[PDB]
């Protein structure tokens, strides 16, 4: 009810206060996803990457081969394994939700389609834009409220942004439905740039700055793919409490 706004809000502060601690980190941004998310063991998740460090002949050369990172690091996640593995933490009870699976719509608009969804029950819609690049989360609580869930490493049109920073800044900062249907429409791709550009300052950085934008790197040509899945609440709840009581 009215103190959902607040609970959601300290949900997603304690969950990504905890990706600082390593189990957190581990459980929380792994890439197997045709199994339950809470179900995933941090210690046996270290042991596969001790596995695979021995198999390349110890750190120091799997460093060497692998681009340098370290397997053992916090990971800052790329904006596909934030959104698949956020969707999963929000929908998932005692079956697991594999977001690569799942079927998604591509001819119907975002209006459309949210002007279908029961106004009583909570969605999560994870968003494939493939003239971004670009994978996001658009959150619609029971009500209409839609918030925003990302993370993103850079080199397109919208700037890096941690998915901690983005959730600290903006992550209780409501966006317009109307400004979400342009968006998530197969004519944004041909709209005049200013107001390419205006969107997405709008709806994707975190200072709204659309300085920081660059539609050029924008794939006109890129498809629109995304899913709506309904939550319950207090599950996402208890499952973010497990995460980050890790």
């Amino acid at each position: 009810l009215k103190h959902r706004v607040t609970l959601r809000k300290a949900t997603l502060a304690s969950l990504m206060q905890s990706l600082s601690g390593e189990s957190s980190n581990r459980v929380m941004w792994n890439d197997r996803y045709d199994t339950l998310l809470i179900a995933r063991d941090p210690r046996e998740i270290k042991n596969a990457i001790e596995k695979s460090v021995t198999d390349f002949g110890g750190l120091e050369n799997y460093k060497e081969l692998t681009g340098g990172a370290d397997p053992f690091a916090l990971m800052t996640p790329v904006c596909g394994l934030s959104a698949n593995n956020i969707f999963k933490l929000m929908t998932e009870k005692d079956v697991p939700i594999d977001p690569t699976s799942i079927e998604y719509l591509e001819n119907t608009s975002f209006a459309e389609h949210v002007n279908t969804l029961d106004s009583h029950k909570n969605y999560v819609v994870i968003v494939n834009d493939g003239r971004l690049g670009h994978k996001f989360l658009i959150d619609l609580p029971a009500l209409r409220t839609a918030y925003i869930i990302q993370s993103d490493l850079g080199g397109g049109a919208l700037p890096a942004v941690r998915v901690e920073d983005w959730i600290s800044r903006r992550g209780s900062d409501p966006v317009s439905l109307d400004e979400l249907n342009q968006l998530l429409s197969k004519d944004f791709s041909k709209m005049p740039d200013d107001v390419q550009t205006r969107l997405l300052a709008s709806i994707l950085q975190i200072d709204k700055d659309p300085h920081k934008v660059d539609i050029k790197k924008l794939h006109l040509d890129g498809k629109l793919r995304f899913a709506s899945h309904e939550y319950d609440f207090r599950q996402f709840q208890r499952n973010a409490q497990y995460v980050a009581g890790l």
